[PDB]
RNA sequence: CUUCAAGGGCGGGGAGCCAUGUGGACACGACCCGAAUCCGGACGAUCUACGCAUGGACAAGAUGAAGCGUGCCGAAAGGCACGUGGAAGUCUGUUAGAGUUGGUGUCCUACAAUACCCUCUCGUGAUCUAUGUGUAGGGGUGAAAGGCCCAUCGAGUCCGGCA
RNA sequence: UUGAGGCGCCCAAAAUGAUCGGGACUCAAAUCCACCACCGAGACCUGUCCGUACCACUCAUACUGGUAAUCGAGUAGAUUGGCGCUCUAAUUGGAUGGAAGCAGGGGCGAGAGCUCCUGUGGACCGAUUAGUGACGAAAAUCCUGGCCAUAGUAGCAGCGAUAGUCGGGUGAGAACCCCGACGGCCUAAUGGAUAAGGGUUCCUCAGCACUGCUGAUCAGCUGAGGGUUAGCCGGUCCUAAGUCUCACCGCAACUCGACUGAGACGAAAUGGGAAACAGGUUAAUAUUCCUGUGCCAUCAUGCAGUGAAAGUUGACGCCCUGGGGUCGAUCACGCCGGGCAUCGCCCGGUCGAACCGUCCAACUCCGUGGAAGCCGUAAUGGCAGGAAGCGGACGAACGGCGGCAUAGGGAAACGUGAUUCAACCUGGGGCCCAUGAAAAGACGAGCAUGAUGUCCGUACCGAGAACCGACACAGGUGUCCAUGGCGGCGAAAGCCAAGGCCUGUCGGGAGCAACCAACGUUAGGGAAUUCGGCAAGUUAGUCCCGUACCUUCGGAAGAAGGGAUGCCUGCUCCGGAACGGAGCAGGUCGCAGUGACUCGGAAGCUCGGACUGUCUAGUAACAACAUAGGUGACCGCAAAUCCGCAAGGACUCGUACGGUCACUGAAUCCUGCCCAGUGCAGGUAUCUGAACACCUCGUACAAGAGGACGAAGGACCUGUCAACGGCGGGGGUCUUAAGGUAGCGUAGUACCUUGCCGCAUCAGUAGCGGCUUGCAUGAAUGGAUUAACCAGAGCUUCACUGUCCCAACGUUGGGCCCGGUGAACUGUACAUUCCAGUGCGGAGUCUGGAGACACCCAGGGGGAAGCGAAGACCCUAUGGAGCUUUACUGCAGGCUGUCGCUGAGGACUCUCACUCCGGGAGGAGGACACCGAUAGCCGGGCAGUUUGACUGGGGCGGUACGCGCUCGAAAAGAUAUCGAGCGCGCCCUAUGGUCAUCUCAGCCGGGGACCCGGCGAAGAGUGCAAGAGCAAAAGAUGACUUGACAGUGUUCUUCCCAACGAGGAACGCUGACGCGAAAGCGUGGUCUAGCGAACCAAUUAGCCUGCUUGAUGCGGGCAAUUGAUGACAGAAAAGCUACCCUAGGGAUAACAGAGUCGUCACUCGCAAGAGCACAUAUCGACCGAGUGGCUUGCUACCUCGAUGUCGGUUCCCUCCAUCCUGCCCGUGCAGAAGCGGGCAAGGGUGAGGUUGUUCGCCUAUUAAAGGAGGUCGUGAGCUGGGUUUAGACCGUCGUGAGACAGGUCGGCUGCUAUCUACUGGGUGUGUAGGUGUCUGACAAGAACGACCGUAUAGUACGAGAGGAACUACGGUUGGUGGCCACUGGUGUACCGGUUGUUCGAGAGAGCACGUGCCGGGUAGCCA
């Protein structure tokens, strides 16, 4: 047969890559000594086109103008400050260590210095739950108990852009102007609707999949469609 | 030679070797032409598909969302009327432009290897378009028709394998 | 009276024209019995000759003689002698006193071929012998070239651009080259400027051989010359998506490859960007040259300045909108010029840049001020955190103003104000799950004078002739002019300027016929047309009134329906005003006032998909794809998913509100049960589970055998269906887990089926509603439902109409004739055919007849199974390809163990390799992971292949695929079919072998066990089919025994004849045995079925052998046994294709022809039976005999290098088995109306509703509304609804691709007529100069068919009810021929009205498609 869609996107040709030469920012942790002297004034409120939710731009007593990742709840002329001895409050970064129990963070990082890896997207947090002198037990946006090294640095507050999924798209053509934004082939044709040729699930005198949809890990690329190693499905039982 | 034995098999009382012509066999293109393949290396995104960069295009009219206003009513929440506002993959539209339903009309050694006419659809958007640019052959590209990748596609084209 | 024979008669119906071959024949030219004489082959006889064979003579196969009654045809094929061609050689010749070749002619040879003569030609050419070989053509849809017919034929018409005409000029020549006039065409283009692309096409002169749809003096053609001028227009410079180079790394390697660095490249209309304007000039350039004026950058000098880099600019999305404002357009008035001349109106002009200077609205801000409700807007809005007002800072135009300018330009005047205002300037608002470049450069940052400013592009076209499309191609091809006038909402129509053009480039002629393309108008009817209103038409602009069901409250909606609409006079209202808008009163014209143009037909029910959107470039636009919405799955990022061999990479400037992988497909109401199978996932005592290492055996080592341990995986258990899917049969459980819940339902799913009831219609296989047992509905394989939307499928109503009844007339372009230009398709030959026949069964050519004087013109296409295409259907080939899967075999990939990297102290700690994070310090991880290697599991993701044969085509079924028997089989042997009957793939240690003893079935008689006797050739028994054999046995009993033995043959069979293996049998020998007294019997079972190659393994006994040699291990071999290939003389092996492809086949199917005639239709014989009694008025069984060739079936003869498939239509002919009509017979015939039958094919046999239908059902009419043949007549006539391509859906089936003799939506119709045929028209010849009139052999007709009514007559008849006829009349219908006084149509003759626009108004005209529209309409032509 011919290779599926899935195999043509890791070409990384024009049609599957992202627009980044209309992108802003890669917003990462600013690189601090040992100090904590270093603290910025916000100077605008930007929208990032990465990711649909606003990006903060600061400017820092050094001279350093940088696109920070917005927390809920920060405007122009707020004080932010980055460091070990920072305050304690919404918009400032500081290690996970510093910051109490409880108290809703976004921005962390995997490995201390990364520049922050998980809860990214709009109005999701993680919750600083359990600390220690080697552990710090994060509670990931998706439920997911992570420990962490309490050297991680980590931006308090909520990701800003909170309840973006709660309104409907209604119309294909607002889809589109968000796909155009990111890096996907869109819209989606179903494998049932293709030829044999193009897809496992292709082909017949009707619309149905071949064989059942739950496919094996350790299957091929160019079969593995469908649902990817299922520990179950549907909805009821 | 096989063989307690017996019986079988093959060979035996000197004709061959070489040359020339010719009959026939086998491998090779094998009397000659005749087809759909398969494989290799190359050449194509001047057509077309999809993406990207930078530009361009859309008469006029209709309908009248939110928001705002004034007035009346109400304790309030609000409600009603009128106006304002000018939204919309909104409507009419041979505006430009795009498309191509029917006539199964005209043509069918054509004007034309996909044309002509009338009719018909879209026309502020998932819109149309120029140029530049990217993706290459079991690979692209595909709102998926096995569509499209220069009149070539259920695996392009060229030459070679190859007689 | 009865029997028999001969010939004939009845029985006896078919499609273009009858037949014995024809004519025709009757005491025969028939038939039968005899007879006589003839004709008639290449046979037979005979003369001569030839070949071949043999004989004699001979060296001879050279002569000569002889023999053939017992030699003389031949495809494939075998054998043999010879002819011709090229060049070589030897020998030997010819030729300028004329070689070869060619043309015509003479002679020889059976022939291949040889040779001569004459003419031409003008330099080479033979013979014999031996060689050599790119050596012989009628053919291959053969190749190349040339050429004829086709043919003076098609095209040079068709396009919303119908274009020309009269004079004249030049010239040898003029329809088309030029001038004028008149008449037209183009208005987002047919004008102006350009990008690409072209490349000299540009200008001039000279030309016409080429090219130009005719001609040409012209030209984009031919030839020669000439032509493109830049500091300030582009390039150049900058950076964009992105590209390349170098370095690095990978790769076997590179011209290959991703990343990371650095460098460069990447924008000519259309990104950014230092600077130019006005005029003049050339045959051709021009912001480039020239004149005038101006501007920019750099550098130099001088003055100023020490600021200098922060900041600003470059620099930016979509929608709405205010303000400023120029060109343009228009209005007012004035001046200059022109036009018109009933008025006094109409047109043109009234100019003047860059630049320099200056002005500043908006925005922002500052001071003042002090609003508690005011300020403000088109709108939003603003404010004690300070509103208005006042003053001020900053600050715009491509704009105003002054200079520029006693510059330029104009014949002249050489204006002034205004409105609306493109450009340009500047603000306010709204939207985003969308956020709308970068860099160079500039500003910041003065002035004078001077110098420098190089390089490249520059012509022309930019398209119905300069580009792409082979073309001077009706196609295709980007940008700017979007503000010319009237018109109107308008960048709309229509008309007209500026400008362009008469080159969408052949003309002349005929009231100009048929026929065709586009089109106008048609009375009455009004969808009757058709699959279907396809096509056409209707409606229409604007205002007022008014507006249903349903609904997601948005919509439906312009629902529907109704009214109005012009001009003129005078006005009112809104606004600053418009040359803006809304109204009022009076007057007034037409058939018509959106007067042309522009410009919706409307309503309802049902199906589908929610919607906008997408798609098969080129037969599918749809219900298919997408979509928002719903849902499930995977993943914490060193991730999931994906790309790369690797180095590396996408997702990702991303992080679960993410993004990957799938399903479903808006909303609303909902989404039942099943985890048995399959899939996925989790778990797992126990079981199974590879290699390494480890242990045992073995080997002085090794191979090898075994054990222990045991990963993933599997077994096993569990979870999971919005995972593949499933939701039945039976009874008041069974398979296999459950057993169909809401709903919906004769469905796009229902076979039966046109289901039943209802609605609607005269009539409704349709449609809608209800019912509904559902062949075979049903819940994200989503069910139901649904407002809105739709070039989607079906149905109904109103309106409308040439779709139809039924056709007519007209308009334009063709067609026809003439000048010019000038193809192609096609061609074995012959060809004037027709009716029959025959033939490979579908003949212009054969046979028999008939007809036929030749040539030409026009026509519509009957035939040439017409032309076009080596059939796409079907089968076949040990063909191809795409696709599928639990086909065969493999290959990637994932998971997992093990070894290496890899280190220290059956679980654990550490740090030093290694990995990752961190800029770094350092942090996380860590001997793991990564990587290299190997092992097990999964593994259509990918690759190569296979998937047999037989067969009344193939498939399905079957196996006549290896064996045995009877019959078929025709009395030797052999013998086929999917022939008839039926078996074998073993079984038996005795059921084998021998010997002894003995005789069985069945029956009878005496005491179904047992006993005695008798009869009893065989019917018993003998393992199993069938046929056969057997009685002191081959059977039974008993006893003994292992010959069912080893070895080796002969022969037959397998395979008749007649080659072929395994297998089998008969018959021997050698050895050893058993039994018997012995002869003898035993090579399994009485005979014929019970069977298997090579390779490899195991096994049996002895021996041979392994690379210098000896020992040991382990191998190689001679003989044979066992293990299976049943497709059985042996491959290891599944499917789909409608996406298809190739080779072929009429070796083979579908349609049609042909044969047959069971089937079908029709008839006949007999006549049971009933018909109150009565066979025969009528009906009519059984049985028997036939005819036809409409149905069906059978066959496989014809065609697969194609004979176009159903139905319909249109037009022609025919048959009779007659439906009506005419004439008859019978009657269970009173009459009337019927029933049945006979002759008879002249004429007729019609309109409609459902359905694609044929068929059929139904309605109303009718004299009746018959059937059939003509390739199921008719696609070089039509249609294209059905069948039967490619798209899609549903049901059923399938794991899947995909399938269906199931349904459903969509889905193409080529060609210029050579021959023949006919309809009409001519020219010649024959009869044999003329005019006029006739004759009539033949030929055609349907020229007529049928019905109603009145008188007869309320009569005959009949109780009555009811109710005729002859005849005479009147009319109607169908058909036919002709004609136009009458009625009607047309009538782009003509006359009138009138809308828009242009000619100034008037008058009078053009255009609005070949009449703008409306009204009337003569002649003619018509119904
Ligand atoms: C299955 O039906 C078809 O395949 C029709 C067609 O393909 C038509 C071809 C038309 C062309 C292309 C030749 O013009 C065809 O070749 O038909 C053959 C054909 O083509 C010449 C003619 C045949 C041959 C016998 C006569 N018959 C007439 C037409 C026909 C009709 C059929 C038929 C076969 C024939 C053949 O099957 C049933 O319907
Ligand atoms: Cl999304
Ligand atoms: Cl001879
Ligand atoms: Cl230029
Ligand atoms: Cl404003
Ligand atoms: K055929
Ligand atoms: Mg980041
Ligand atoms: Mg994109
Ligand atoms: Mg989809
Ligand atoms: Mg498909
Ligand atoms: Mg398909
Ligand atoms: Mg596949
Ligand atoms: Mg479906
Ligand atoms: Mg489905
Ligand atoms: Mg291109
Ligand atoms: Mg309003
Ligand atoms: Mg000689
Ligand atoms: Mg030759
Ligand atoms: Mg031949
Ligand atoms: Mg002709
Ligand atoms: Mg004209
Ligand atoms: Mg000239
Ligand atoms: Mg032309
Ligand atoms: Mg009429
Ligand atoms: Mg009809
Ligand atoms: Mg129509
Ligand atoms: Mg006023
Ligand atoms: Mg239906
Ligand atoms: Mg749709
Ligand atoms: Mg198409
Ligand atoms: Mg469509
Ligand atoms: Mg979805
Ligand atoms: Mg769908
Ligand atoms: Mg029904
Ligand atoms: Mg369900
Ligand atoms: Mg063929
Ligand atoms: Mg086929
Ligand atoms: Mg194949
Ligand atoms: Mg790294
Ligand atoms: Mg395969
Ligand atoms: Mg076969
Ligand atoms: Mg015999
Ligand atoms: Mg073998
Ligand atoms: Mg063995
Ligand atoms: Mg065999
Ligand atoms: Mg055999
Ligand atoms: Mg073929
Ligand atoms: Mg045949
Ligand atoms: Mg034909
Ligand atoms: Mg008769
Ligand atoms: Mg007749
Ligand atoms: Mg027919
Ligand atoms: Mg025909
Ligand atoms: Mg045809
Ligand atoms: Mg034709
Ligand atoms: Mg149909
Ligand atoms: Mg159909
Ligand atoms: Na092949
Ligand atoms: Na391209
Ligand atoms: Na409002
Ligand atoms: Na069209
Ligand atoms: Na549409
Ligand atoms: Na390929
Ligand atoms: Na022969
Ligand atoms: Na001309
Ligand atoms: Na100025
Ligand atoms: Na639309
Ligand atoms: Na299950
Ligand atoms: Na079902
Ligand atoms: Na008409
Ligand atoms: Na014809
Ligand atoms: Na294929
Ligand atoms: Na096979
Ligand atoms: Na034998
Ligand atoms: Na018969
Ligand atoms: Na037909
Ligand atoms: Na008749
Ligand atoms: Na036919
Ligand atoms: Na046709
Ligand atoms: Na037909
Ligand atoms: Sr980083
Ligand atoms: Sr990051
Ligand atoms: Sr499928
Ligand atoms: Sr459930
Ligand atoms: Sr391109
Ligand atoms: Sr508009
Ligand atoms: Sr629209
Ligand atoms: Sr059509
Ligand atoms: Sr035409
Ligand atoms: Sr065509
Ligand atoms: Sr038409
Ligand atoms: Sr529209
Ligand atoms: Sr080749
Ligand atoms: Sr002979
Ligand atoms: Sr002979
Ligand atoms: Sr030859
Ligand atoms: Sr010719
Ligand atoms: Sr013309
Ligand atoms: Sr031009
Ligand atoms: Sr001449
Ligand atoms: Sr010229
Ligand atoms: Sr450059
Ligand atoms: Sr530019
Ligand atoms: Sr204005
Ligand atoms: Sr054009
Ligand atoms: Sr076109
Ligand atoms: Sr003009
Ligand atoms: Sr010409
Ligand atoms: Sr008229
Ligand atoms: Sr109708
Ligand atoms: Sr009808
Ligand atoms: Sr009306
Ligand atoms: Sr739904
Ligand atoms: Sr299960
Ligand atoms: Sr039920
Ligand atoms: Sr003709
Ligand atoms: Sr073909
Ligand atoms: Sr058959
Ligand atoms: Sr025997
Ligand atoms: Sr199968
Ligand atoms: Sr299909
Ligand atoms: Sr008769
Ligand atoms: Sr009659
Ligand atoms: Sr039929
Ligand atoms: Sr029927
Ligand atoms: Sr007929
Ligand atoms: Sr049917
Ligand atoms: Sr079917
Ligand atoms: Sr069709
Ligand atoms: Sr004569
Ligand atoms: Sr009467
Ligand atoms: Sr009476
Ligand atoms: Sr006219």
């Amino acid at each position: 047969g011919r290779r599926i869609q899935g195999q043509r996107r890791g070409r990384g040709t024009s049609t599957f890559r992202a627009p980044s030469h209309r992108y802003k920012a890669d917003l990462e942790h600013r690189k601090v000594e040992d100090g904590d002297v270093i603290a910025g004034t916000v100077v605008d409120i930007e929208h990032d086109p990465a990711r649909s939710a606003p990006v903060a731009a600061v400017e820092f007593e050094d001279g350093d103008r940088r696109l920070i990742l917005a927390p809920e709840g920060v405007g122009v002329g707020d004080e932010l400050q980055v460091g070990v001895s920072a305050e304690i409050a919404p918009g400032n970064t500081l290690p996970l260590a510093e910051i109490p129990e409880g108290v809703p963070v976004c921005n962390v990082e995997s490995s201390p210095g990364d520049g922050g890896k998980f809860a990214r997207a709009s109005g999701v947090n993680a919750q600083l739950l359990t600390h220690d002198r080697n552990v710090a037990v994060v509670k990931l946006p998706s439920g997911e108990m992570k420990r962490l090294d309490p050297q991680c640095r980590a931006t308090i507050g909520v990701v800003a852009g909170g309840g973006r999924t709660d309104k409907p798209f209604v119309k294909a053509g607002n889809k589109h102007h968000k796909m155009k934004a990111r890096g996907t082939k869109w819209p989606n044709v179903r494998g049932v609707a293709m030829n044999a040729v193009d897809h496992p699930f292709g082909g017949g005198g009707r619309q149905h999949p071949g064989k059942p949809k739950s496919i094996s890990r350790n299957a091929p690329p160019g079969r593995k469609v469908g649902d990817i190693a299922s520990k179950r499905t549907g909805r009821g039982g």
